[PDB]
């Protein structure tokens, strides 16, 4: 469903800018609070510190821009680290869950170059496996199948069509995008 993919791709850009704008004054980004309890009602009211709910409450996102229309979940957003021994979320990460191989490849080809960190996982609809385990390590080494691009030494990898074919190789795929 190309309309849904297109919407998610366009939204990814809006979320990136929203996060940078909202949390520039602070100098660091919020911890992950799962968005999996949110509904089309409570995206507008939730007070537990879920990033996408905060961006909606700030007017930076509409309620639908916060939602992954492929998985049916509100989009997961958590912290990311920018140095090896750090406890501070100097970056942020968003995860796009529940993607078929074809959806994953389409999205990667349309957004992957816009981010400093790009990883592919297998998080299903209903789960955010890349964010629920703590801040994302933006310095993870790149490899063929899972960490595509990162802030690591030699992590600035060109996301060629052939490299994208080497990933999203699972039945159910997910993409994690992170930035300073």
């Amino acid at each position: 469903d190309s309309r849904t993919v297109s919407e998610l791709v366009t939204n990814t850009n809006t979320i990136r800018v929203a996060m940078k704008d909202a949390y520039q004054r602070d100098g660091k980004y919020p911890d992950y609070q799962a968005p999996l309890s949110l509904t089309a009602d409570s995206i507008k009211t939730d007070s537990t510190g879920i990033a996408v709910a905060q961006l909606v409450q700030l007017g930076k996102l509409t309620p639908d821009e916060a939602r992954n229309g492929i998985s049916g979940d509100y989009i997961g957003i958590g912290g990311a680290i920018t140095s090896s021994g750090s406890t501070i979320n100097k970056g942020f990460a968003m995860e796009l869950n529940g993607l078929s191989q074809e959806q994953c490849r389409s999205i990667l080809g349309q957004v992957g170059d816009n981010w400093e960190y790009v990883a592919v996982g297998t998080s299903p609809s209903g789960s955010y496996d890349a964010l629920s385990a703590g801040a994302v390590n933006m310095l993870a080494a790149t490899d063929n199948t899972t960490i595509l691009r990162s802030l690591a030494a030699n992590g600035q990898v060109s996301l060629t069509a052939e490299k994208i074919l080497k990933t999203c190789t699972a039945t159910v795929n997910s993409i994690t995008l992170a930035s300073r």
